[PDB]
């Protein structure tokens, strides 16, 4: 799921849910809850885009 592909990135990338979640500039909440499945359209889709140098269309659709 979305979460997955964000965090894999990150991941292999260094990244972990701190240092994400301060580059988005969300609450941390937001990153498990991200992960917790909740939502498509979280409320930092284009900074998250920005955060691991993404695309928004891949965000969203994704490969």
């Amino acid at each position: 799921s979305i979460s997955s592909r964000v965090k894999s990135k990150m991941i292999q990338l260094g990244l972990n849910q701190a240092e994400l979640a301060q580059k988005v500039g969300t609450t941390q909440q937001s990153i498990e809850q991200l992960e917790n499945g909740k939502t498509k359209r979280p409320r930092f889709l284009p900074e998250l885009a920005s955060a691991l140098g993404v695309s928004v269309d891949w965000l969203l659709n994704g490969t």
